[PDB]
């Protein structure tokens, strides 16, 4: 029961604080569906190439799985320096 | 004329391709919203707080704006990476 | 009161994640320390040097407090992406 | 035989300097347990969860194993650009 | 034809400006050379010490290949912000 | 004397190794140079475009001296990833 208070350096949050978070985390949402998105458009492109040598190389130089990867890290990390300029702890 | 035949990897982009990096262009549009309007209570926490010495020092130690420059610096890559992926340069 | 259930993603933690996410906490309040640590020679390594042209050029384009911000916001966003470890929440 | 004198940059370090250089890479250390106590921690519950479908499917969707790698590396190399602050390189 | 019309944000770009981009993917080549010649360095590294037991848990300990391609996602996300600088597109 | 035997974790070197990694930061100061030709057409494009409003609220939103200065931290630590693959410290 209440096991913010258990944690060290978090602090009470006010309603106006829990909805601004709450709304970073729906954004994040959309952009899950994105990259869902996104990864499906990857697949299909790999699938229409196959047995076209020259575009399958493309695609494996180009890195786009890993790319996809890297975005997803950066807009979840932002997404957490978001929420901690919102909800600021008490700690290091 | 056509200044993107004359930069190095980039490729002809589909209109599916496109529409997709426009996509992730527009939800981040939504964010620098989210941002902005997080900003704004930024400044009214820190005016609300004036001549609360312990207040206004809980707030600099937590030091909500360089964690929202953060957060901002980690949605801007990402979308970047994101759109990477779908437009797939030919280059390092 | 009981503010996580707020949040979305948020989960019940047992007592054991609430023990490790402290220690992470607890192991960042020494790397606080020694920043400040650090954060003090460069001040006294700055003070000694002043009206030595040479050193305080040298001291310039190393660019020290640069490198000192950016090792303190790895190692913040690093005990952050512990911490979700352990935590798992439920969101993107 | 002194081979800091022919890599570029590198400077003659005082004793002051490599003992906060040490300092850094013993927290390291400490991290570095901590970070295999939360590995360890991880592949209990995730053997503990076997056969339970949706605790499995959940603790899949949170990625921990990805987000404590991403934590580790966010340690290590805050790390370095800390000792870079201490030890200040003469090149780029 | 002219699909940077097409997509929000990017402006019309003048010879100049297409010229330092080019510049950067050119010097980003040569960083993809020597990570290769990184790359090779580590393969036989590790091909000359099979069956030294105490050389390959050294080099694993190391991780190095996971550091090379570390270093690979900062130079390229590097140059991805310094073109940034220079085409300077007009959206979030 | 010898100080690479004081600093933790630091192993002799090969003059192969030192060779890789002086490579690294060699290239590293063409990319100063690139960054420092950047850093002069901002202000030069800056300089041209005061008194016109319009342009230095394009260039200001732009924000071109923030993502010069992100890539340039991305080049150092990409450098300094690269290096570590090379010289493979026995640390964490
Ligand atoms: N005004 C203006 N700005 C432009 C134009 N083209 C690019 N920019 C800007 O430069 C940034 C970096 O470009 P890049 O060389 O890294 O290539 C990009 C990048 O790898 C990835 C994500 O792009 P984005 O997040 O929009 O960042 C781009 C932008 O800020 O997609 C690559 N990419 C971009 N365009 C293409 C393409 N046509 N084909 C293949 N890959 C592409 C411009 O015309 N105007
Ligand atoms: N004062 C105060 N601050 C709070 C409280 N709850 C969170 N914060 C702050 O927001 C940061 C980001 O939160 P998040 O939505 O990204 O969720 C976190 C994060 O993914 C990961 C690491 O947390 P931390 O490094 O402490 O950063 C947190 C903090 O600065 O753990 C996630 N996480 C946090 N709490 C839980 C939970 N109860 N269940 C599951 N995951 C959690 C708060 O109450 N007060
Ligand atoms: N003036 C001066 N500066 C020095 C000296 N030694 C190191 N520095 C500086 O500290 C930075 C961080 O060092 P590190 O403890 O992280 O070890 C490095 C690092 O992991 C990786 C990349 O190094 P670099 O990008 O040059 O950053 C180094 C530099 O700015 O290589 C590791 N490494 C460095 N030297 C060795 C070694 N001899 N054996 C094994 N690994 C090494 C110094 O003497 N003078």
């Amino acid at each position: 029961d209440n096991q913010h208070k258990k944690i060290k350096g978090y602090r009470d949050l006010s309603q106006e604080e829990i909805d601004m978070m709450n709304r970073v985390k729906e954004l994040g949402s959309q952009f899950e569906k994105l990259i869902q998105d996104v990864s499906d458009h990857l697949r299909g492109q790999y699938n229409a190439s196959l047995h076209n040598r020259d575009e399958i190389t493309r695609i494996a130089n180009a890195e786009p799985g890993r790319w996809l990867a890297i975005g997803k890290t950066d807009i979840q990390t932002g997404m957490m320096a978001i929420i901690r300029a919102i909800a600021q702890p008490d700690s290091f």
